[PDB]
């Protein structure tokens, strides 16, 4: 079972917030929406720089380290880093500073997209599709040094998938990721689903979890995650009391700014 508190956070309890408009507008509107006021109800302190805090692949290795250091300098405190995003492709610094902190940690990935390629089998180009394969690391060394692989393919799942986009459904079968697409939700429903994505990446429930949560697998023909299936994903998460870091990626600004600060509530212990 999972323990009756977090075994990882700091007793007087602080939630980290680190956004990053790297693509838009939609980590600044969720800030300005009242978030930090709904983490603070919940009996959260707010640890936030203030609202100026917010191929090409120079410019995404830049603003990927800018991510990950400060994703760190909040995870070396005991806080829970909440990573208020733009692109998926910012994982990398997330799941890196996360996982500087906790080495044992297990991530999470909710999107529509495994993110899985090699700049060999990008095609695309954009590093969008690329984090993880840097984060399991396969990269190819460039200018992309400062990234260590700190994430072995047994403690990645991935629920919500629909359209392998640079996620190749070779690579993941190949270095045998759990996955669980929309066709297993269905099959499934989401109570189960979250439970063996559990099972399988934190059997024990000892584990540090880093949720990277991207609001492209949600739902206002009519095919990904429905929000309530996005809540219980981080309900059931907060249950566990092993949450130390969440990201919300692709805010994008309709009310897809009230659905990031519900799941960020639920996330963070909003039970209800």
């Amino acid at each position: 079972m999972s323990p009756a508190t977090s075994p990882f956070l700091a007793t007087p309890r602080t939630a980290g917030i680190v956004g990053c408009p790297f693509s838009h507008s939609g980590p600044l509107q969720l800030i300005e929406s009242g978030l930090l006021n709904d983490i603070e109800n919940l009996g959260w302190t707010v640890d936030f720089a203030g609202a100026d805090a917010l191929k090409q692949p120079r410019l995404v290795s830049r603003v990927t380290k800018d991510v990950a250091d400060r994703v760190y300098a909040h995870a070396s405190k005991g806080q829970l880093t909440v990573t208020l995003g733009g692109d998926h492709s910012l994982a990398m610094g997330t799941v890196s500073g996360t996982f500087k902190a906790y080495p044992e940690a297990c991530l999470i990935w909710v999107d529509a997209h495994a993110d899985i390629n090699t700049p060999h089998t990008t095609e695309s180009g954009r590093l969008h599709g690329c984090p993880v394969s840097f984060l399991l690391g396969l990269d190819g060394i460039p200018e992309f040094s400062w990234i260590k692989p700190c994430l072995k393919p047994e403690r990645i799942v991935y629920i919500g998938l629909r359209d392998i986009d640079a996620g190749e459904r070779k690579i993941l079968k190949d270095n045998n990721i759990k996955c669980f697409s929309m066709f297993h939700v269905d099959k499934y429903g989401i109570g189960k689903v979250v439970e063996m994505a559990l099972d399988h990446v934190n059997p024990d429930r000892t584990r540090p979890i880093h949720l990277s949560f991207d609001v492209d697998a949600l739902d206002p023909v009519r095919g990904g995650l429905t929000f309530r299936e996005g809540h219980y994903i981080c309900e059931a998460i907060a249950e566990t009391n092993l949450l130390v870091s969440l990201d919300i990626m692709e805010i994008n600004p309709a009310q897809t700014v009230d659905v990031g600060r519900s799941l960020v509530r639920c996330a963070l212990g909003e039970t209800l």
